[PDB]
């Protein structure tokens, strides 16, 4: 039907068929798995204590589908006669009835390379999104393409990353040429996040939530790469000199990821931004992108951080301290003091669901003589609409 659909047969011999498709098959699709999402996910994990967990084959099969039904949705959204929220619905559903440690260790290599594939798609997709929006703001393929992104492979990607960072499924979901990859990714989000584009601050804040998931999701310590040689899931070490030469990458993690700081910078940053206390239009890109990015970073390498495991110590991937969790829990609630009688604002509901973990992971003697000033910064405004927690 693409080559069908410029014809004057726009109605097409099988029109039947994909009508009873768009009608039936999706929402089935939705609602077997929304049902039975527990089973899929059920790897005699504990999960399912009931018994009858998914077979390795099953789940194999539904992981080859999710790829499939990716595959439709690519660049198809406005072929959909407005269904692609449809599918959009579908594989956010997929991605979390997905497992990807079972299809891993036993899978196909067919359907291995089918979800290979379909991150790489992703990447290449969202590169270009990068390059026509950088390169031109001028209004088509490439408005179509970046619909389509913004739309559907957003949110599909912002799904599958916090499933996969939930489960811990990345440290072997993603480890050869995926990596890569996804390196592509985060430069690609980082740098669209930063853009001052009047185009991308109308869909800002999805990329928040996308790339957020992402960082939650990495399995290796892309901020700090002064120790990653500690990190043994890293590209560098599995690779090897050989490998990464052959392969088109920069040879140094410093500079395989160069527009992004460092963490201990971004907390310089963070910090300066925290005593400037400017007006959220003054620099939204930081406190809307980066800030939960630091609060998933930190949140996800907490328990790597070499506080969390005393043995073994100083040979961890990054360190994390309890220090450094506070310092940026403090920079989030004073600069929410300084910006809450300015107009207020969405973004700070987003940023206390955000920083909910890191809240949950402070201790509760921190949590006196630090909520309670939040509670009075809270109680000075007679009728608040942002009620921060």
């Amino acid at each position: 039907f693409d080559g069908g659909s410029r014809g004057k047969g726009e109605h097409f011999p099988y029109e039947q068929e994909i009508k009873f498709f768009a009608k039936v098959v999706l929402p089935l699709i939705d609602q077997y798995f929304k049902n039975h999402r527990l089973y899929f996910l059920s790897a005699a994990s504990r999960p399912l204590c009931s018994g009858g967990h998914a077979s390795n084959k099953e789940k194999e099969m539904v992981t080859s589908l999710f790829c499939k039904l990716g595959v439709l949705v690519r660049h198809r959204i406005s072929l959909f006669g407005n269904d692609a929220t449809s599918i959009v619905n579908c594989l956010h559903i997929l991605g979390q009835t997905l497992d990807a440690r079972t299809v891993m260790k036993t899978g196909l290599e067919s359907v291995k390379s089918a979800l290979r594939a379909f991150l790489d798609n992703a990447a290449e997709d969202l590169e270009k999104t990068m390059e026509n929006l950088k390169q031109g703001q001028f209004t088509k393929g490439v408005t179509q393409i970046i619909n389509y992104t913004t739309v559907a492979l957003l949110p599909m990607l912002s799904s599958l990353f916090e499933h996969i960072g939930q489960h811990q499924f990345g440290e072997d979901l993603i480890l050869e040429d995926v990596q890569v990859s996804c390196y592509r990714i985060l430069t690609s989000l980082y740098a669209l996040g930063t853009s001052k584009s009047i185009y991308v601050e109308r869909q800002r804040s999805a990329l928040g939530e996308c790339l957020a998931a992402f960082a939650g999701a990495f399995p290796v310590a892309f901020l700090e790469t002064h120790l990653d040689k500690h990190n043994i899931y890293s590209i560098y070490n599995t690779k090897s000199s050989r490998e990464r030469a052959a392969l088109s990458l920069p040879t140094n993690v410093e500079d395989v990821c160069p527009n992004i700081p460092s963490l201990e910078k971004l907390m310089e940053e963070i910090v300066e931004l925290a005593e400037s206390g400017i007006r959220y239009t003054q620099m939204p890109h930081v406190m809307e992108v980066i800030l939960p990015m630091l609060c998933s970073y930190m949140s996800r390498w907490w328990e790597h951080g070499p506080e969390n495991n005393p043995e073994r110590a100083e040979m961890c991937c990054t360190a994390l301290n309890s220090e450094h969790m506070n310092t940026l829990l403090g920079n989030i609630l004073k600069i929410i003091y300084n910006n809450l009688g300015i107009d207020e604002g969405a973004w700070m509901k987003r940023l206390a669901v955000f920083s909910q973990p890191i809240i949950n992971k402070v201790k509760p003697q921190l949590l006196k003589t630090h909520f309670l000033p939040l509670m009075e910064k809270l109680k000075k405004k007679a009728a608040t609409v942002v009620s921060e927690e």
